[PDB]
Formats: C-alpha cells, structure tokens, sequence
C-alpha cells in the first residue's frame, strides 16, 4: 500500500492551490512572489543627468579654455552656449546647450570669475545618461511571478511602489503527540519520559520558510484531546497543520483515523527511507470557507526533518506562488562508499562541498556521508546540506560514483 | 591609488573582529552560530525503547504462540520470562527479561486474557534502540562554530538546551547622501528629483542576513548634518555604518572626508567594475568603548549592491563568527558571448541555473547575462544570482569558455 515518492508530491502538487493575494508593504514584500506587474510611472532618470563628475560641455568647442557659466549639481532644476561650459556633479541636471560631459580629472582647474581648461575633445553623449536611460517610462520593471529580492525592492522603490500586490505565506500549524514526551524545558527525565525535539524543530525549519508558525504544543496519545486541537487548528485559519508522531502502527496512533473522519486521505504509506508512514489530508473548514492541508510526520527525528525537506517546503512554495517549488537537484560523485538499501529508495544525507576538481578532473560538487542512517539518530541531519536519492539496487557506489541530491540547505562552505 | 579586490577584503578581513557572545533563546538561536560547546545531560535513548510496533519476546523461545504478559505502551516506566511476550508501541520502554521485539505485522491476533502467535524467529537485539543508542550521555551533539540550523535546534531541544551561548548578528545603520534623492513614497517627481533606492534595497538587503536594521534616513550634501548623522550612529551601539552616495570625485561629497576625520580611512579607490570608489575606514566610539566599521559605498544603484553583496556579506559573517565568511566560488561555462573591460576586472551579474548537461557533455552550471551592466541601470541587478568574475583581458570570450562566478543567492530555480 506504499505509494512511490514521485507519485506521493504528485499527489501533493495537485491538491495544492496557490493562495490568493494580499497588498504588503515594501519590507513586508521581502522574500515573497510578486502578484502583479509593476510600471514605471516616471522614467530614470527623468531628467538628462551626468554620469562623471566634472563639466558640461560642447562636442564641437574640442580643448581649450572656456569659463564657467553656471553650475549644476545634483539637485536644482541657464543654457551653454559653443565657447562656455557648465560645472556639474554626479546625478546633476545637464543644461540647455550641452552635447556631453568630461570628467574632472582630465580638466585643470586655472580669483574673480573662474576659468577651466577642458583638457581632451569628447565625442556627443558622452557621460550622459539621456531620459529615461536605465529605466523607460510605463515600462514594466517587475513582472507577475517575480521573487522580491533586494534589487527588486530596490526596483520597487525606484517606481515608488511601496504598497505591493502579492501572494503571502501559509500559516502553519505544528504539534506533537506522545505520551512519552515532555517540554524541552524539562530538567532530570522520569522513567520513559524523552524530550519534544520534533517541535522545536519544525518550528525553526517553517521559520526558515518564512512561514507564521502556531504552537500548538504537544498532544497526547488519545483520541479526544487530539481531535480538539485539530478542530482548533483548522478553525483558527491556517492554511498547513503539520503533526509529528502517532501515525504508526501502535494502538493509540489516532493520527491516521482522525485525519481520515476530517477530510480525505491521499495516501498513509510511502515507499521511502526513511519515513514509511507519511499520511496527507485534506481538510476543509466550514464558516470564509478554506481547504487545509495536513501532513502527519512521522514520529522520528530524522524522518520528520527529511518529511518535511521533501513535501512540506514544495507544498509551502506552491501555496506561496512560486513557478518552481520543487527543490534544487545536482548530479555529484561520491566521496566514500556508501550501500543502499534494497526495499525502498534510501533519501542518505550528506555534506555537499563544491570542489575546482572532482566528477573526474573537471569541477563539480562531490558529498561524503553524514554516518549512520538510522530514523532515530538526529546526528546524521547535523551539518546535512543535501540528500543522496539512492535507488532500491542494495549494491555498494564506489567511492567516485556519479548520483543525484536534493540540496536541503544553502551550501556556503568554503 | 587603487586596491585590488583582494587586497580590499584582505584589509577588511583584518580589521574586522568577532562580535562577544551573547545569551540568546533557543529560537533565538536560529541561524546564529555556536560559542559554546553542547554536551547531552541525559542519553538518548535514556531507556531500552522499542523501535517497531509489536511486541517484545526472548530471541530463545522462537516461534509459536504465547500470552501477553503485560503491556508497555510509550508512557510507562513487570518483567518477561521465556515463554512470555510483552506488547509494546514504538518508544515504549523494553521490559526486563526481552532480548528482541518482533513487528506486529509478523505476529497473529488469536475474550479472556488474550495470546498472540510469533510467526518469525528473531536475533538478539531485533528492533530495540539500547541506552544511548543515538546519543550518548555527556556527548558534543553541538560544537564551537557550527551555525544553527533546523536540525541543530532539534539537537539543543533533545539536550534540553533552551538558553544558548551564540555569537550575534551586527547592528547595522544605513544612509544615503544626495541633494536630488526623495523619499520612494514621493508621488509626482519634481525637477531634478529621484527616489531614494540605495536606501530601501540596503535595508531589504541586511534583513537578508538577519542584522538589525537601524534607518538613518536620507542626508543632503553638506558637511554638518552628515557630520551629525555619523555622530548619532556610532554613539547609538551599531556595528557597522553603511553610507549610499557622496563618495565620488563632486564637490559636495564629504563622505571620505568625515570618515578620514572620525577615523581611519583604508582606502577610497577600489579597482572594480562597478564601483571604483569604495571607502572602508575603522572608528571608535568614545563611551564602553568598542569599534565601528564603516563602508562608503558609491552611490549608482547597481554599484552599491555589488559592494554589498562583495565586502559587506563577509564583513557580517566574520562579526557573526563564521570560518567560511567568504561566498561560495562556483566554476562555469559562458552561454553566450561577453566581452570584458581591459583596465579593471569586470563584475558581471549573470542567471546561474544548474543543467544536467554543460561545460562540455557532462552535468555543471551555465550562466546567461542580465544584458547592459551599466552602474546606474538597477535592471541588470533584476534575478541576477551570480557575478561573473572576469578578468582585464578586453577579449571576447566565446559561448562555451569557463570563468569563475560568486553566488549571491540562492540558485533554487528548477
Ligand atoms: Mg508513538
Ligand atoms: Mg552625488
């Protein structure tokens, strides 16, 4: 009854829709999906603006002496007649009469009214950033399904856009559920007492996702209370409930029946390694009605994080508008041996490092292992940047095989 | 009297020092980097737990039919004797006396007290996670300079870690300089003004590495009120100065000469393409006295995030504790032809996506040229991820040759 990865997000990718937009303002806009095209409603520069520091002048005058007329620095709104030249700054508005603009360092200065020799001859439009140079008027500078990086703030600012149409970011529920977990918080443990580490950290990765994240603590393994904080959850408008553990085989494992008495279960087991449980809910709230998607995690650490990586970032990506939410994948050769299990693709973690040699002798990225792979050893996710996509083959990769990854995390590195 | 680029951050990565730690939260933490060594207080798991659903039986008895002597669900703190079975959940406490525990898909159910049937035989040790299986006690789960990311949280979660000894983020404080520059919530542009975008896409721009933004506003082009500026940023606590414009050859630019006079100046002239000037001085706060580091950078829009992204991105990460400040190198093949500057290397922002065939027939990057790189049109900077390094040769390079590119953000992509 195990459903293959591929088909899993398929599944996934075709129950979520985008959300609708909403107007943020310019620094809330950060990092988010443009849901409208922006035009310029003025061009840049509006006005004929020098580009070096230094004087405006003649093409025909050539070299020479000639005396200052007026000047024009970077701010105010005089014409130059053949024989007289303009001073002007960076940024400054060329007068009427100027054909170009020489630089400063290849003037000379020459206690009345001052006189500057022009050093070298200029072609026209030279140094001159004509109307609308960089930047044509109505022009779109911004265009539908664009992420808002800092340039394209810095766009936005220059068009004077600081109330933007785009498509927000899902809020996300996360809870945990087991009778043996206890706060972080908690000192010396009692007898089959562990710590809640699934929570804290889904709490950080949705952070990174720049998701709003509600706590809704955690749960125990019984079937009321687990359903009235589902029936909080969906109530209190978020868009993606993410639950970690009681959704096993165990006989108080309510996740499953719970989920499945909400809304519709796409599909309970995948073929995976790890995380053979994985449930995917549709729920739908009943008021403004709403659809909410629900991913029952499983309950082990180093599965909950991988669950997460590989079917909750694309899901957030897509309610969040983008084009392409599917996850960075490269092609690397192996560092070390390393078997694969033979039942089920093994989703192996490793530390990606980009090399000026390796793939052969040419440069390419190469990954050595993060050690055991065990479900429940949260150290092989310490320090993951990517993970190894092996197939069912149950072989051993040479140490300079070539597979492909799922890049999880910003490389950096060296 | 310009500096090479290395030379440049040769001097700022040895002028720049670490920030002291602070005592942070643990979502606090997030992102930051470790100054403190983590040790587990307690092992993980603390107690024998069960790894599959099922029940724990002695690996002697082998197959057949057997009573449930009790029941050890995930929760509880009995023993087993051979010819006896436990019922237990996944992270349910082993009982004395189990030597392995079998699925619950390999056993039979078989309205007394009831008794279940072991179809398979079992090794020693079968599908149970010893004391400290994952994490022993009094381990490093966490090291000095690792950075905080999800997994690690999930890490300082297990420990039960929630108040961390972590280096901090710089406050950073940003300004711009111009006599024409209005606010981006200016309407209709009157003669000679233009909206003030260095400003918008810093401050999106150091939000990016999660610093704290203080906004010192626009300043004009005269030597009190930017005297008054700088005065009011290094007494408030910030880290780093970030100057917009008034770094040029004009003569309304008292960028240098203040910084100069506060401080010590490192250089002003940077060989670079864009952005020759480029003025880094060291100042001292005169209180507790600590050390401000201030980066004039020029004031063409593209001009200025380029100096960012080259010489401010590592100067943060260096305050912030990281070993690999600087960004990650990536080696690629040209897909179209560009030619070069023959007096100072050229900075050419470029869209790198990952193809699974180029540099030749094997799998590497490509990288397409946003079109005219001219310091002033910001639409150059517009989805670029990439900075094309390219040398001061004036040649051609043709539609297949491989430079060297900086990453400058995230490839994503498909
Ligand atoms: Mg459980
Ligand atoms: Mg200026």
């Amino acid at each position: 009854e195990m459903i293959p990865t591929e088909e899993a997000l398929r599944i996934v990718f075709g129950v979520s829709k985008r959300l609708p937009p909403v107007i943020v303002s310019l620094y809330e806009a950060l990092g988010k999906v443009l849901a409208e095209d922006i035009r310029a409603p003025d061009p840049l520069p509006p006005y004929p603006a020098s580009v070096k520091d230094g004087y405006a002048v003649v093409a025909s005058d050539g070299p020479g002496e000639y005396p200052v007329i007026t000047e024009s620095r970077a701010g105010n709104d005089v014409t130059v007649t053949p024989g007289t030249v303009a001073y002007v700054t960076t940024g400054g508005p060329i007068p009427d009469g100027a054909d170009a603009v020489v630089q400063v360092e290849d003037t000379k200065v020459i206690t009345e009214s001052k006189r500057v020799k022009i050093l070298i001859q200029t072609k026209k439009g030279t140094d001159i950033r004509r109307v609308g140079c960089d930047i044509e008027k109505d022009a779109t500078v911004l265009t539908t399904g664009e992420r808002i990086g800092a340039s394209e703030i810095g766009l936005l600012a220059t068009a004077g856009v600081t109330m933007v149409k785009v498509y927000p970011m899902p809020i996300v529920a996360i809870l945990s559920t087991g009778d043996e977990l206890v706060e972080p918080t908690a000192g010396t443990l009692g007898r089959g007492q562990i710590r809640d580490s699934n929570r804290a950290m889904l709490v950080a990765a949705v952070m990174q996702q720049q998701c709003k994240v509600v706590d809704l603590g955690i749960v125990r393994d019984d079937r009321k209370e687990l359903e009235k904080v589902l029936d909080e959850a969906v109530s209190s408008g978020v868009d993606i409930i993410l639950t970690s553990g009681g959704v096993s085989m165990g006989d108080r494992d309510f996740v499953k029946p719970l989920l499945e008495e909400k809304g519709k279960v796409y599909f309970s087991k995948v073929l995976m390694k790890p995380g053979k449980p994985l449930t995917f809910a549709e729920i739908r709230a009943k008021p403004l009605g709403k659809t909410v998607l629900a991913f029952g995690l499983p309950g082990n650490p180093v599965s909950c994080l991988v669950c997460f990586n590989i079917f909750v970032v694309p899901t957030i990506r897509q309610l969040a508008g983008w084009t392409s939410p599917h996850p960075l994948r490269v092609r690397l050769r192996l560092q070390e041996p390393i078997k694969s299990d033979p039942i089920r693709p093994e989703f192996h973690r490793a530390i990606i490092k980009w090399k000026d040699n390796d793939g052969s002798g040419t440069p390419g990225f190469v990954a050595e292992s993060t050690g055991h792979q065990m479900s429940s050893r949260l150290l092989s996710m310490r320090s993951a940047n990517a993970l190894l996509e092996l197939p069912a083959t149950g072989n051993v990769l040479s140490a300079g095989s070539s597979v492909s990854a799922i890049i999880v995390s910003d490389i950096s590195a060296f």
